[PDB]
């Protein structure tokens, strides 16, 4: 399939361990999703948190026209693009462009208050981007509460431009990745998984973070939980053709697909257990410790095997 399948151990036997009979819906909190091509049969729901009231992506910007569809395709596309977990469905929550204020937060609050979601429906929440220029008070209240609930996970891109997150000011850091709990309890229940982007590699090769002043991965020990494939990534566009991108948006989508695959095996598992198994099962590279907490690199074979076994 794409290069990153073999690189992360997303093999046939790995996928055989998942339960396709258990519905898993990944939340895509983004610019809206076009359920076309390989995503034709992927829709669970779609929501608007934008000022136009529309759940569909708009042409205001080319990047924003395509972005939600791209991410959804990386998680779940059934043909054309090879989704990480093609059995998954997608719940699109459009928050950009022209979001209502705190649209990102409204999107998440909407999940959190919905008791009619079955276990495995919007348990894994993909945020391939987020809010900067953040009184991170509304975010911090919401995330610590979700942490206490111990039911859902937010997979959050650390952002692009290659900056060291430790040296950025609060206004430049991307939320919810910028959530930085300091109490023992809030760290232990932290529901955010912060994802950095790796350059192309083959299994056996030592990964490095994708670099560059434009699409290069942001980085920093204690501000990044895991790194995942994030270079030379092919994705779906709303007009049904493909594009190729690099960065943390793509890397985040891939991690969400792996978590989706795991959840199929026990959708009633705690957020803490899912997060722990993902992180514990990650390959640890001493060369990456400055860039990523414990030098963690996504290993889907081990994550899925451990959780599903």
């Amino acid at each position: 399939k794409p290069w990153y399948f073999d690189a992360i151990g997303l093999t046939e036997t790995t996928m055989s361990l998942t339960d396709k009979n258990t519905p898993v819906v990944v939340s895509v909190v983004d610019s809206g999703v076009a359920f076309i091509g390989g995503l034709s049969d992927s829709e669970f729901a779609k929501f608007s948190f934008t000022q136009d009231g529309s759940p569909f992506p708009v042409k205001k910007s080319e990047a924003l026209y395509i972005h939600g569809t791209a991410m959804a395709s990386l998680i779940a596309s059934r043909y054309g693009i090879y989704g990480v977990y093609p059995h998954a469905l997608i719940s699109s929550r459009r928050v950009i462009p022209d979001g209502v204020q705190d649209s990102w937060i409204r999107a998440i609050e909407s999940i959190m208050s919905n008791v009619f979601l079955a276990p495995g429906e919007e348990k894994i929440i993909n945020i391939s981007g987020g809010q900067k220029g953040v009184s991170a008070s509304v975010w911090t209240e919401l995330l610590s509460r979700m942490g206490r609930n111990n039911d859902r996970l937010i997979v959050a891109a650390v952002g692009n431009d290659g900056a060291d997150i430790r040296k950025l000011s609060a206004q430049q850091r991307i939320w919810p990745a910028a959530y930085h709990p300091v109490s023992s309890v809030n760290k232990k229940q932290d529901p955010v998984i912060r994802v950095a982007a790796l350059a192309q590699y083959r299994k056996g090769e030592t990964p490095v973070l994708h670099g560059g002043g434009i699409t290069g991965s942001r980085f920093g020990n204690n501000w990044v939980d895991i790194a995942a494939p994030g270079q030379n990534i092919t994705f779906l566009r709303p007009d049904a053709k493909t594009g190729t991108g690099s960065g943390t948006s793509e890397a985040t989508a891939i991690v969400s697909g792996v978590l989706a695959a795991m959840t199929s095996c026990n959708p009633r598992a705690t957020a803490t257990e899912l997060k722990r198994t993902l992180l514990e099962s990650a390959d640890k590279y001493p060369s990456l410790v400055d860039k990523v907490t414990e030098g963690r690199v996504l290993n889907a074979e081990k994550a899925i095997s451990m959780f599903c076994k």
